[PDB]
């Protein structure tokens, strides 16, 4: 008859994935383990109280309820081998095996892999003490970047060497926090590039750009993301092609060649230079948390249908359809974040019905009715013919929502709007 789907996770990315899966006519129910208040509020979704790293329990549930398809949200269950385990029990699951999940999970692995395949990336090296740092500095030369929370862009060796032992100045004994990282200076623009992979085939999905700084005009401390929009203007047709050719294909073919065939979502955080040449900053073995939200709002294809085709290695027989309209999402956070914040505040003004063209996704929320339960609480998303129009609809959509000390950036997408 009809399918039952399981989505593992409890954030905004999972609320988006589960919400989209439920739109499929093939599906009758979507379970979310453990989910949040947003998923509990959706008619077609049901929360299941099981932890993301509790593999035996997740397997037991999937078997007893006879789940037709499992979609994994976060990194934890992936690097722990939930895919290996489910596939051994003959269950359909979309995501990478623990071995393929190393692209995100192991820093050493990724650095060596990129070097062996000559995939364009950024040079870097960690340091706990000075001298081997300076030796690295004089070999690389300035400009160069030195990161701690403090990020110093040095145009000269004196400025670099000064910083390199300013951040490393202090007692290092019994303190793991006494460290820095030296990386090459890249003068370009950052963007997200996401694709679906079935091992041998790659189906491109969508791109996006975001805002990590907590304050207006990109000021203050960094966060996990305060807002994002899709598509990414910097990713032109040329930039797209160079990414697939120099980064995506070599990676997919390289993992397969080494006995670690990659399946699932592949997220690539890029840095595009002035000439349109892409470089990989990092990989995520799953959909990027925040970006997933505005991106799902633009997806016209059936997610379940695509995931099933990928599980049977037929992704090359499918296409992905996207709304021509741009999308933008604004994060509503708890006062104090990225630092300390308060939880347990009742949220007022939540929408009672879903309206076409926009959506309020939940991240750090739980049922008490609905109270705050994390730094980033909500993400209000909206569609528009231009990023300017999308921004207006999004902010208009969050008018009635509030809780004690809530806040958000008021200029998400300002750079894109100015063009």
């Amino acid at each position: 008859e009809f399918m039952k789907v399981l989505v593992i996770g409890n954030g905004g990315r999972e609320h988006a994935l589960a919400w989209k899966a439920a739109q499929s006519p093939l599906v009758e129910t979507v379970f979310v383990a453990p989910g949040n208040a947003g998923t509990a509020l959706e008619p077609a979704l049901q929360n299941v109280a099981i932890g993301v790293t509790d593999i035996p329990a997740l397997l037991d549930f999937a078997q007893n309820e006879k789940i037709d398809l499992t979609i994994v949200g976060p990194e934890a269950p992936l690097v722990k081998g939930v895919v290996d385990t489910f596939r051994a029990a003959g269950l359909k699951i979309f995501g990478p095996t623990a071995g393929a999940a190393q692209l995100e999970g192991s820093k050493a692995f990724t650095k060596d892999f990129l070097a062996r395949h000559k995939i364009p990336t950024a040079e870097y090296q960690n340091f706990t003490e000075v001298e081997p740092a300076l030796a690295y500095l004089r070999e690389k030369g300035a400009p160069i970047v030195i990161k701690a929370k403090g990020v110093i862009v040095a145009m000269t060796l004196e400025e670099a060497e000064a910083a390199v032992h300013d951040m490393l100045a202090g007692n290092a004994f019994g303190d793991a926090g006494h460290r820095i990282v030296i990386e090459e200076f890249l003068d370009g623009e950052e963007a997200s590039f996401i694709v679906m992979v079935d091992g041998e085939h790659v189906l491109p999905m969508a791109t996006s750009q975001d805002h990590k700084r907590v304050g207006d005009k990109d000021t203050g401390p960094n966060t996990g993301g305060m807002g994002a929009y899709s598509p990414a203007p910097v990713v032109t047709d040329d930039v797209h092609q160079r990414t697939m050719e120099r980064i995506i294909w070599p990676t997919v073919k390289g993992m397969a060649a080494e006995g670690n065939t990659y399946t699932g979502f592949l997220y690539a955080g890029l840095m595009i230079d002035k000439q349109g040449n892409p470089k990989v900053i990092e990989f995520n073995c799953r959909f990027g948390d925040l970006e997933t939200q505005p991106i799902m709002l633009r997806m016209k294809s059936d997610l379940v249908e695509l995931c099933l085709a990928a599980c049977e290695s037929k992704l090359d027989e499918k296409t992905s359809e996207w709304d021509e309209r741009a999308s933008l999402g604004v994060v509503m956070a708890a006062g104090g974040y990225p630092g300390d914040y308060r939880t347990g505040d009742v949220i007022h003004g939540l929408p009672l019905e879903e309206v076409a063209g926009g959506k309020v996704f939940h991240a750090g929320t739980k049922l008490a009715q609905v109270v705050t339960n994390g730094g980033r609480v909500l993400c209000v998303t909206a569609l528009g013919h231009t990023v300017a129009e999308a921004q207006k609809r999004a902010y208009a959509l969050m008018t009635d929502i509030h809780w004690d000390d809530c806040f958000c950036r008021k200029d998400i997408g300002w750079r894109a709007i100015e063009r």
